[PDB]
């Protein structure tokens, strides 16, 4: 039930409502190798493309024969206006609205705005549709970089949580398919690879999901 926080985007500030949210976490407040764990696993050009990445999908897809740099079907950008619409079948023009829509979001708000509205308002599991109410949940872990309060989320609990948004009334935290885990340990050597964590942090990571 997140019905309040979707709409029809008659204009593309019907977004800043998600701030209200009360376990609202900006992007800005949360710890690089959280964002990473998301950025990694769901759209590595993030930063550098305009919600698009036609370049580096069409250089994945022709430069070389593996399948290494070739990524899923949706920028983080896309799956903020999608998550944003109501609740709806999956189909191709259902898609080519989300991509226009993702074109407006891009002009309009910077990076960290776009990341803290897909953080704070995609299906996590059991209800959760931020991610400190996941972590919080899940984990009694928190996003928040400052809390002194509250124990951080930990290198693995943030590649799970970004690998379980793909299909979150499935992937259980608790009970692991040998599928889920499979997806976070790529999530985790992605991670690495885009150097959001070191060695040290990836094996401590695959150690604790072992
Ligand atoms: C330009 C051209 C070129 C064309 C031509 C012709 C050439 C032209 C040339 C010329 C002219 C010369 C056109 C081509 C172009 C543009 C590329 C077009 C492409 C066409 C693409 C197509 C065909 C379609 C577009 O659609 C596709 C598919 O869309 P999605 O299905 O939305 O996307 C999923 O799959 C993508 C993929 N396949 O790549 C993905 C991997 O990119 C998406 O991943 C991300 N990260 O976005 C993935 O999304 C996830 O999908 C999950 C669902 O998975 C699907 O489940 C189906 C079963 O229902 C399966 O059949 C599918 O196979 C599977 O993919 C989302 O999870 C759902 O989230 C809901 C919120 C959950 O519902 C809630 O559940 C709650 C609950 O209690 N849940 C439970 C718990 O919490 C615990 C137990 C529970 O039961 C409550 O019940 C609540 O009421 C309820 O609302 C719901 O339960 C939950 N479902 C599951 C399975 O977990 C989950 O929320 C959602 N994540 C996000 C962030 O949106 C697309 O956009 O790619
Ligand atoms: C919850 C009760 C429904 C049974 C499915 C459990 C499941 O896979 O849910 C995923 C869970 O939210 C995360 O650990």
């Amino acid at each position: 039930e997140n019905l309040y926080f979707q709409g029809h985007m008659d204009n593309v500030d019907e977004l800043r409502k998600i701030e209200n949210k009360s376990s609202f976490v900006s992007a800005d407040n949360m710890p690089e190798y959280v964002k990473g764990a998301f950025i990694s696993m769901q759209d590595e050009r993030f930063y550098n493309h305009h919600g698009f990445d036609l370049k580096g999908t069409t250089r994945a897809l022709f430069s070389t024969i593996s399948d290494r740099d070739v990524q899923g079907g949706s920028t983080i950008t896309q799956q903020v206006v999608k998550n944003y619409f109501y609740d709806n079948d999956r189909s191709f023009t259902r898609k080519v609205k989300e991509l226009f829509v993702a074109h407006r979001v891009e002009k309009q708000y910077n990076k960290n705005e776009i990341l803290s509205f897909y953080l704070n308002n995609i299906y996590f599991g059991d209800n959760q549709y931020t991610l400190e109410g996941a972590a919080n949940h899940y984990f009694g872990t928190t996003v928040n970089k400052n809390s002194t309060t509250m124990s951080h989320i930990t290198v693995l609990q943030s590649a799970i949580l970004a690998s379980k948004v793909n299909a979150p009334s499935v992937y259980n935290i608790n009970n692991m398919s040998e599928n889920f885990t499979q997806r976070v340990s790529t999530n985790l050597e992605k991670m690495k690879q885009q150097n959001y964590i070191n060695e040290t942090q990836y094996q401590q990571a695959m150690s604790q999901l072992n």
